[PDB]
């Protein structure tokens, strides 16, 4: 029912808290630690970078 | 949870108190007798110098 043009305001509100949740996932540097970066603490399957 | 520059904080705080621990073995020199010397009495597994 919707259109294009009415999808492509939804998809602006959708990058809009997409770079919210980049925002939530950046700005948490707690002592300086982005600790809700992904890469700080991912298991790798290996101990090269944990 | 701490930084590298706040653990150089504690450890200019523990390079202090290890110059006052090497304070202690020193500066008794109870009649000039540096008695703390860790030298002074070594039982040194030999008689070559206690």
């Amino acid at each position: 029912q919707d259109k294009a043009t009415d999808l492509q305001s939804i998809q602006d509100e959708i990058s809009a808290l997409t770079d919210e949740i980049d925002g939530i996932s950046n700005r948490t540097e707690f002592n300086g630690k982005k600790l809700l970066d992904g890469t700080y603490k991912v298991d790798t399957a290996t101990p090269a970078n944990q």
